[PDB]
């Protein structure tokens, strides 16, 4: 969604919280994914 | 003509191109390597 309504990854301040980590259970960022804290996880799109 | 913008993933909409395949050899985005053409390859952040 739109700048100023979508959250940013605290980690990451320049990406939407774009991400679901399903092992986790929280929503999170591709980027924390990629490269960091969620790397081994099982994860999935929020959507849209 | 426009001041500069973050060029975007053509498949991936929504995302910014930062990241960098080391693999392909080639700009893309976090998306494509968490769910697209670049899962499969070594990536690093354009950062
Ligand atoms: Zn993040
Ligand atoms: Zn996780
Ligand atoms: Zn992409
Ligand atoms: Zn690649």
């Amino acid at each position: 969604g739109a700048m100023g309504s979508h959250p940013m990854c605290k980690e990451h301040e320049d990406e939407k919280i774009n991400i679901y980590c399903l092992t986790c259970e929280v929503p999170t960022c591709s980027m924390c994914k990629v490269f960091g804290i969620h790397k081994a996880c099982e994860v999935a799109p929020l959507q849209s």
